[PDB]
């Protein structure tokens, strides 16, 4: 109903839905999120970050019209669906395929914190996948800028998604942006490989993780995992955030470097 017609839905959330929209003419496919401005600020730091972004592992921005209070965002149609669709409960993936993943997951991050975003919410749900199973990081809507000119700035908002959020964001009243998203990149790593989230917190009050740092790994996230990804994971689920390994060391690692997949 906009130069496209609307086919399907194809998630529906807070702010609004997503929508499947073809041209009925030239048949190009593309999602259409709409938000319904009145159900401001924020839409506009969304689509301000979205034109910032041109990279073959972040969904890719068309364009937005205002058409009443009602925001369209053009949006890249990514028709495999969700990462999340692909875990099997208590069972994960191949690793191979949990690798190559992963991979291109590391190869979207790098680039937004190359540019200064932080996208503040990854997990499986915002892992979209396309015709060829290519993971594109999705939804901008809690995602922020870090560093301009140059200069970092400390974030102080509490964000993102419980089990994908790294401890010092729950302890410090300032952190720095990016050993958050590499630790949420180790909690989607857990549960691409064990089928499962290791703990609803990470807090000194959650049993799971106190277990974690006593490095039982003789328990259920852990046992699954393999000796390889599970030293990568013990680099990335560090507690202290200035001891965490960084993405150009994780290009280092030896499981991810490991040849797994044709
Ligand atoms: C299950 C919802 C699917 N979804 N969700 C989004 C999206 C949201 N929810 N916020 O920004 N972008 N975008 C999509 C989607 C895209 N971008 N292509 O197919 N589906």
């Amino acid at each position: 109903v906009e130069d496209w017609d609307l086919v399907q839905t194809l998630g529906e959330g807070a702010y609004g839905e997503v929508q499947l929209a073809v041209n009925r003419v030239t048949e190009e496919a593309v999602a259409v999120k709409i938000v319904d401005m009145k159900r401001p600020e924020n839409i506009k730091k969304e689509i301000c970050i979205n034109k910032m972004l041109n990279h073959e592992n972040v969904v890719k921005f068309y364009g937005h019209r205002r058409e009443g209070n009602i925001q369209y965002l053009f949006l890249e149609y990514c028709s495999g669906g969700e990462l999340f669709d692909r875990i099997e409960p208590d069972i994960g993936m191949p690793e191979p395929d949990a690798q190559r993943f992963f991979h291109q997951l590391m190869a979207g991050v790098v680039y937004l914190h190359g540019i200064g975003i932080t996208h503040r919410d990854i997990k499986p749900e915002n892992l979209l996948l396309d015709e060829r199973d290519n993971l594109k990081i999705s939804d901008f809507g809690l995602a922020t800028v870090f560093r301009y000119n140059n200069r970092e700035r400390l974030l102080n908002k509490m964000c993102g998604t419980l089990p994908y959020v790294a401890p010092e964001l729950l302890k410090r009243r300032e952190f720095h942006a990016e050993p958050v998203d590499v630790w949420s990149c180790g909690i989607v790593l857990t549960a691409m490989l064990a089928g499962e989230l290791p703990w609803d917190q990470p807090s000194d009050s959650c049993q799971e993780y106190s277990d974690w740092k006593e490095k039982k790994t003789y328990l259920n996230p852990w046992k699954k995992i393999d000796s390889a990804p599970l030293a990568l994971l013990h680099k990335i689920l560090v507690e202290n955030p200035s001891a965490r390994i960084t993405i150009p060391d994780i290009k280092k690692d030896r499981w991810y470097n490991k040849p797994l997949k044709k």
